[PDB]
């Protein structure tokens, strides 16, 4: 039904599970590389986000992800991000939960206060050894100084074309292991650990809101139906039970209020 029905929803919800989409993200100007606009150069990201295209060019990966690190820079996060961590700092006084679970790797719902946070995807500013397997918090900007200046999203650009020596390694004693950065590539599967405490969320929450996507495309596909067949509501917010149609930085700061 209606908002004002939502609203009755919301204020006896106890444990609200958010999952949150790209929507959220483009509608803070984040590059997305899915669609029409989701180009960086003369390669789809598709064919960059694999295991194939860091095996057989490391420096043109990390060219892609570099250029991704640095545009977070001049990134902000939306007023659907501080209405999602409002509600979350409020409602946790009151002995409520608010758990955000987001396919999104920029970490926007992180700098706009969300605490309880699932990251399935992974982060543009975490790396992993492919050594050592240590996963670690990188900011740093560039990276390593061999990636300075490079990433330009034009095609026509040149590829760096980086030793595989010079591209970021791991600082762990004894180590110096090629890193990666630490997301959720095509043909890889999701953490077993981060999906175990997906699943739990799902089974104890009494709503459920999609947000900046829809329930019936990945991954609110893998987690919003069965907390539908168990009688829970579902409301989508989306730019397309309940659905809620418009920008997330309109619908949310006034259904979350
Ligand atoms: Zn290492």
């Amino acid at each position: 039904s209606s908002m004002a029905d939502f609203r009755k929803f919301f204020a006896k919800a106890k444990h609200i599970v958010i999952i949150s989409g790209a929507g959220v993200s483009a509608e803070s100007g984040v590059p997305t590389f899915r669609g029409a606009g989701g180009y960086w150069r003369k390669w789809q990201a598709q064919d960059l986000a694999t295991p194939l295209a860091f095996a057989h060019n490391p420096s043109r990966v990390w060219e892609f992800y570099h250029y991704r690190r640095e545009v977070m820079g001049s990134k902000e996060p939306n007023a659907g991000h501080r209405a999602i961590a409002e509600c979350e700092t409020r409602l946790g006084k009151q002995g409520r939960r608010v758990v955000v679970i987001t396919q999104n790797i920029d970490e926007l719902h992180r700098k706009a206060g969300t605490k309880n946070l699932l990251e399935i995807h992974g982060s543009l500013f975490k790396t992993r050894c492919t050594s050592c397997g240590v996963v670690a918090e990188n900011y740093k900007s560039p990276i390593c100084p061999a990636l300075s200046g490079k990433g330009a999203p034009e095609p026509g650009t040149q590829d760096a074309s980086i030793p595989v020596e010079k591209l970021p390694r791991c600082e762990e004693a004894g180590c110096g292991g090629l890193l990666r950065p630490h997301v959720v590539w095509f043909g890889e599967n999701l953490d077993p650990a981060i999906l175990e405490e997906v699943d739990r969320e799902l089974a104890h929450c009494d709503l459920c809101l999609v947000v900046g996507t829809s329930s019936v495309v990945y991954p609110a596909a893998m987690f919003a139906p069965q907390v539908a067949a168990r009688g829970v509501p579902v409301a989508e917010f989306n730019t397309e039970r309940f659905h809620f149609q418009g920008p997330c930085g309109t619908t949310l700061p006034e259904a979350l209020a």
